[PDB]
């Protein structure tokens, strides 16, 4: 198209983290990526869970959770990211990369498997929101 994204940017009025700031750290030794380069992951979460309110869904999503991705791929906030697009392209790409890289060797994911992943993979990006949100709020802490 002629462009993409919006110059309009919005956050939440509630501060994104508690007043007690903390240290963090990271390291790298390479990464296993679905041939992206421009889409990388941050961290993994402690068991993403969705709430479907159905016995068969709460069972199936948890049975296949063993095969779901542990992480998502995203871009830093950089004070110029849309709050929704951050999470929304996250899972879109992640499922595309995982479902392909897994099926490439012999695997398959049905509609339901994908549906559970859509919410699960999205939920892991929502948690990464808070991780990366501190990065823009590192300088723009007001």
């Amino acid at each position: 198209g002629q462009g993409g994204g919006t110059h309009s940017q919005w956050n939440k009025p509630s501060k994104p983290k508690t007043n007690m700031k903390h240290m963090a750290g990271a390291a790298a030794a390479g990464a296993v990526v679905g041939g992206l380069g421009g889409y990388m992951l941050g961290s993994a979460m402690s068991r993403p869970i969705i709430h479907f309110g159905s016995d068969y869904e709460d069972r199936y999503y948890r049975e296949n959770m063993h095969r779901y991705p542990n992480q998502v791929y995203y871009r830093p906030m950089d004070e110029y990211s849309n709050q929704n697009n951050f999470v929304h392209d996250c899972v879109n790409i992640t499922i595309k990369q995982h479902t392909v890289t897994t099926t490439t060797k012999g695997e398959n994911f049905t509609e339901t498997d994908v549906k559970m992943m859509e919410r699960v993979v999205e939920q892991m990006c929502i948690t990464q929101y808070e991780r990366e949100s501190q990065a823009y709020y590192q300088r723009g802490s007001s």
